[PDB]
């Protein structure tokens, strides 16, 4: 139905939320710390010295676990 | 149709899966260090001990900021 179609596009919305902000084709799992902000994949966050939301020194990456991998 | 039933299924247990697994009512946006586990809003991670999933010893609490809160 039209239904259908609407909860698919609300679904896509919130999977895309989960995605890297810079590659956009893996899931969000990597915390810039001290930061805080998870926006990005491990193999992205690996390769930013600088956090791209608030431009914060990343002194390390946390590996997050989290409920909706 | 059957389609919308198990798209609202989905979308009800991604949103389930950003809940505090303590209080089940507020948002996580924390992490328990160095495990990594992120299942806890602030209130309820900040008296554990312990991660209530791995039962590794909390050295610090990590505050995240994620795109889907
Ligand atoms: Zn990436
Ligand atoms: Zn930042
Ligand atoms: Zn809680
Ligand atoms: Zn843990």
């Amino acid at each position: 139905s039209q239904q259908t179609r609407v909860l698919q596009e609300k679904l896509r919305k919130l999977k895309e939320a989960m995605l890297c902000m810079v590659c956009c084709e893996e899931e969000i799992n990597s915390t810039f710390c001290p930061c805080g902000h998870t926006v990005c994949c491990e193999s992205c966050a690996a390769q930013l010295q600088s956090c791209p939301v608030c431009r914060s020194r990343v002194e390390h990456v946390q590996h997050v676990y989290l409920p909706t991998h």
